[PDB]
């Protein structure tokens, strides 16, 4: 946004060698064993030995900050994302359910998507015209540059790594989205002539015109492909636009500013698992034969309508970070709401271009892998959403504690009780407090952490001594978050410090090929925090095979949880790590509240 204000910002800093390895002991020391504890301390002891290895990959790291505007940017780009092959949908890009509209019927469901639409061309006018109010935290500025990464852009595969598109500012800036309805694809202006954009009446119309040109269910969902692994994707899709008509329709969805799914209609479910499903059909799609075949992954934001009310959506994460997207659905649900102005004579509208898709066996062929690679994937997902109504950000606060942390610190203990012993966790803290920062490692798992833990379930731990523990834990959480934000934490420095040694052409340096940084980066609880206004929350699988993947948004009075596992992994279950987690937060409160401070 604001020029002036981005060239405010600090540029992120290499911390301390020194600093960095003491922290990781650290971290290590509850999920690692004494015997590979004391390895490790010998390892980081000769890694950063006066003239060392580590002493030169740090300079390296040095030199890196003074060239470029964010040291750890295309890095973390490249290895996170772009570099990552499994498929996007479940392990990359997040899903996210928002509260169920209350439209019946086809019309209703238009009307919703219209209006949507236009909620989301009203936030991007301010990306646009860079009106979008500058933010801070704690009296600092917050780097914007987020903001302009997820409007016309679309992930795009590539044989060995794939890469990102974003047209917002280029020669001729799109001025259509993509609608996609029984699988087929449409190319929508809505911008008019003079630059105005179309009001939701108008979109209305225009939406009717794409329902009425895809009646049925009777096109190969091509879409599908998107889901498939990105090494298998890659060949697929460079098959795919080797077709002139093909090639434009990609360029088209590619280009367009956002994509947005009208939904069918898919069959009825038991009440106490809706949830589940719906979470299910805005992280995947349901299925082959419901709407997984009604999307296009690559493309960065998607927003869902559903037939029966509900919507949500899925943002690709190598283009999206949270941030933004959370700006973006609070702006849009309440735009949503906002009373619409009379109705203005309308004018006359064209009919929206279909993208059509030119089938051949390869494709057709490539369109069945998808299918059974995506059944199989969902057919692994095991997904328990948790409405925790007992309490929200409210109870936390009025101890004095930070919701965040809390939540945190349950989620630790209900683990422990699960499975004896704690585990490396992670969490995402934002970077955005440094120029094009995204994000860094806030380890839950701590020395603190499990002397909890382990106390709370400890029939020799006076309840007094629970307490004090849990509050020190939460503390402790509290300030690893603080440390994080303002760029002392340690994962993408070690990170930085391998890449520095790949890029130098150096052997591998042992402290990276030691067993205790295997352990701490296989998170079996990956976990994020959706801080959003509106009553949503998000969800995505685990991030290894024994693993959850928990995402949560704490509101003032209830808490947003979703719980992931894969069923391939018998350790792992869903809905008992939720029952687990809402007792934990529920044992937690009742603790403190029978053992306050003083009078």
């Amino acid at each position: 946004s604001h020029m002036a204000h981005q060239d405010a910002l600090p540029r992120l800093p290499v911390p301390p060698l020194q600093q960095s390895l003491d922290y990781y002991l650290k971290a290590l020391q509850p999920i690692v064993s004494e015997e590979e504890w004391a390895h490790t301390k010998q390892l980081v002891d000769e890694f950063q030995t006066s003239g060392g290895v580590g002493e030169r990959l740090q300079k390296g790291l040095e030199r890196r900050a003074k060239k470029m505007e964010n040291w750890l940017s295309e890095w973390w780009l490249k290895t996170a994302y772009l570099q990552f092959r499994q498929p996007v949908v479940i392990y990359s890009s997040p899903g996210v359910i928002l509260p169920k509209q209350d439209f019946v019927d086809l019309q209703g469901q238009l009307r919703f998507a219209a209006k949507l639409i236009e909620g989301v061309l009203d936030f991007k006018s301010m990306i646009d015209n860079e009106t979008l109010p500058v933010e801070f935290l704690g009296g600092q500025p917050l780097c914007m540059n987020q903001y302009y990464q997820i409007l016309s852009s679309c992930r795009v595969p590539g044989p060995k790594q794939d890469s990102v598109v974003n047209f917002l500012k280029s020669k001729r800036p799109p001025t259509h989205i993509t609608v996609v309805h029984n699988y087929q694809f449409f190319e929508l202006d809505v911008y008019h002539s003079d630059g105005t954009p179309l009001t939701s009446d108008q979109i209305f119309v225009q939406l009717e015109k794409i329902w009425n040109s895809s009646l049925q269910s009777n096109k190969e969902p091509v879409g599908i492909l998107t889901s498939n692994h990105r090494n298998t994707w890659a060949k697929a899709y460079n098959n795919l636009i080797k077709d002139k008509v093909n090639r434009e329709s990609v360029n088209s969805i590619q280009k367009s500013i956002f994509t947005v799914c009208l939904d069918k209609q898919v069959p009825r479910v038991s009440d106490d698992v809706y949830r589940n499903h719906v979470a299910g059909q805005m992280l995947h799609g349901g299925g082959s034969k419901f709407n997984s075949g009604n999307r296009w992954f690559d493309k960065t934001l998607q927003f869902i309508v559903a037939e029966d009310g509900s919507c949500g959506m899925v943002y690709e994460h190598a283009a999206a970070e949270g941030p933004p997207i959370v700006a973006l659905v609070d702006h849009v649900m309440e735009y949503t709401k906002k009373p619409e102005l009379v109705r203005s004579p309308m004018v006359p509208l064209p009919m929206p271009k279909k993208l059509r898709f030119n089938i051949t066996p390869e494709i057709k062929n490539d369109i069945e892998k998808a299918k059974q690679n995506l059944s199989i994937m969902i057919q692994d997902l095991d997904i328990m959403m948790l409405t925790f109504h007992h309490f929200g950000k409210d109870f936390p606060k009025s101890e004095k504690l930070s919701p965040d942390a809390f939540i945190q610190v349950a989620l630790q203990l209900a683990y422990y009780r699960i499975y004896g012993q704690a585990c490396a966790t992670y969490e995402s803290a934002s970077l955005r407090m440094f120029h094009l920062g995204r994000t860094d490692t806030i380890r839950s798992a701590s020395i603190d952490s499990l002397a909890f833990v382990k106390g709370m379930g400890d029939s020799t731990v006076p309840e007094q001594q629970k307490v004090e523990l849990l509050r020190k834990a939460v503390q402790a959480h509290r300030a690893y978050t603080d440390r994080a934000i303002r760029g002392e934490a340690f994962d993408r420095h070690l990170l930085g410090l391998k890449l520095q040694a790949i890029e130098d052409l150096v052997s591998m340096p042992d402290i990276f090929m030691d067993t205790s940084y295997a352990i701490a980066m296989h998170f079996n609880l990956s976990t994020s925090q959706v801080p959003a206004k509106t009553d949503c929350v998000g969800f995505f699988g685990p991030v290894v095979p024994d693993g959850y993947g928990i995402c949560y948004n704490p509101m003032e009075a209830h808490i947003n949880f979703s719980v992931s596992a894969y069923n391939s992994c018998a350790e792992t279950n869903a809905a008992r790590m939720a029952h687990y987690l809402e007792k934990a937060l529920l044992d937690m409160r009742t603790l403190l509240q029978n053992h306050p401070r003083a009078k």
